[PDB]
């Protein structure tokens, strides 16, 4: 009921973070840091969970999600995660920050 709607509400955020318009500074969290490919061989030393928007989208197809704070968590754990590993003026972390604003704006849109 109210859960069914507020995870709607979290499945059309999820949706508009996979959009094209907001392609060009999402791309980094579409899927699972690959880290050795990527070179990051210090990425599991730093970071003890990792987090991307495709594996956010599995656990919704899944119904893993209880609540829309269990989905929020996830999406903030991705976000919290390239915070954790890179320096503040890293290009990652302005489009991490530009891909928040428009997940915390949306988010709290939430049906109530
Ligand atoms: C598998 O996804 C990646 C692809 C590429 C790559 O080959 N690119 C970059 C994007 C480009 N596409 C962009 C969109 N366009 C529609 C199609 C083309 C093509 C050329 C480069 C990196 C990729 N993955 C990636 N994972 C996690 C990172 C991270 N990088 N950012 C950039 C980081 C960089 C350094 C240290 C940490 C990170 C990080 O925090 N995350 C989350
Ligand atoms: C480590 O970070 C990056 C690496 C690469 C890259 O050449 N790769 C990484 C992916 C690729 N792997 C794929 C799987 N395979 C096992 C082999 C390894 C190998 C070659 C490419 C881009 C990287 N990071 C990056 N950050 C921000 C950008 C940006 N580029 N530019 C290029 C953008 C590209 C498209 C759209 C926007 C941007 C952009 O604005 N920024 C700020």
């Amino acid at each position: 009921g109210k859960l069914s709607e507020q995870l709607k509400h979290c499945n059309g955020i999820l949706k508009e973070l996979l959009s094209k318009k907001h392609a060009a500074y999402a791309w980094p969290f579409y899927k699972p840091v690959d880290a050795s490919a990527l070179g990051l061989h210090d990425y599991h030393d730093i970071i003890k969970h990792p987090m991307d928007l495709s594996t956010v989208k599995r656990k919704m197809e899944n119904r893993d999600y209880r609540d829309a704070q269990e989905f929020a968590a996830d999406v903030r754990l991705m976000f919290s995660n390239c915070y954790k590993y890179n320096p503040p003026d890293h290009d990652v972390v302005a489009m991490a920050r530009k891909l928040q604003d428009v997940f915390e704006f949306r988010y709290a849109k939430m049906p109530d």
